[PDB]
């Protein structure tokens, strides 16, 4: 359903696009920054896109190179197991094609499950890992091992992400389930995400990795992840919990936690430059 040339006209930072073969299918991917620089790597979570990082990718172009995908099935880049190890290494063949050997990343959400993987698996080492609001215990909780099988069936089924997409494309749809989650922002930002969940092929593509997400090796192996681990938490954030930072952090004791008073899920979005002088803070100490 979406075409850059018709649905991407009023995408931010456009000139910034480009559209890359790797792993087999095309990527929308933005650059910005000299290429030159340390390159930062900014992965966002599910169901949304590389304008998540429409206001944090100017500031942090000033200093690094950054890089910023849309994952597989959603926004611009095409459709390809749709899981977590899929989705890592899928990325580090998307990588290897741009040449890019990151020394920061920044991952939103179920962003920084995929960026801990990469991690893992070895096929990046970054300094610091950023996790912003990282989606690191399965959603819900322990409810997951009833709703793991239930979710997989409606995956199957063609009809629910037209469905879901045809309800959510309502006026009031959007700003609600955005301020479910905790978090206000522009107006803007608000007629993308509804471009977005509007288009079947996108909201397909979340449900499947929610659905076939499993996160239960990923904390097995978290104990060895080599990068800091900066655990970003937004206190408004009702989607994902501040005290999920406080349980990553249990096991991976190494790890920092860092509170934001009020902000929600998509913190970052509201007040990038807070998020960007965090960054900045961290990265100075290196």
């Amino acid at each position: 359903d979406l075409v850059w040339s018709r649905d991407g006209l009023d995408w931010p930072h456009r000139e910034a696009s480009r559209f890359i073969e790797a792993g087999g299918f095309r990527w929308h991917v933005q650059r910005m920054g000299s290429p030159a620089a340390p390159a930062i790597l900014l992965i966002h979570g599910t169901g949304a896109a590389s304008h998540s990082w429409r206001g944090l990718a100017p500031l942090l172009s000033r200093h690094y190179h950054v890089v910023a995908p849309d994952l597989p099935g959603h926004g611009f880049t095409q459709t390809p197991r749709m899981s977590l190890p899929g989705m890592a290494s899928d990325l580090a063949a998307l990588l290897r094609v741009l040449q890019v050997a990151p020394q920061l990343v920044v991952g939103h959400s179920a962003g920084a499950a995929i960026l801990a993987r990469m991690c893992l698996d070895g096929s990046i080492d970054p300094k610091i890992l950023f996790s912003l609001n990282g989606a690191f215990l399965p959603y819900g909780g322990p409810a997951a091992s009833f709703f793991s099988p239930l979710a997989k069936m409606l995956v199957m089924n063609p009809f629910v992400p037209s469905l879901f997409a045809w309800q959510a494309g309502h006026r009031g749809a959007v700003e609600r389930l955005i301020g479910n989650t905790g978090s206000t922002i522009d107006p803007a930002g608000i007629k993308l995400y509804g471009k977005l969940v509007s288009s079947p092929n996108h909201v397909a593509a979340a449900l499947r990795m929610m659905a076939n997400w499993d996160l239960e090796p990923l904390l097995k192996a978290l104990p060895n992840l080599k990068p800091l681990l900066v655990l970003v938490a937004a206190e408004g954030d009702r989607a994902i919990p501040p005290s999920v930072a406080v349980k990553v952090r249990e096991i991976l004791p190494k790890a920092v936690i860092e509170r934001i008073p009020a902000l929600g899920h998509l913190a970052h979005e509201e007040r990038p430059a807070l998020i960007a002088a965090l960054i900045e803070r961290y990265a100075e100490k290196l």
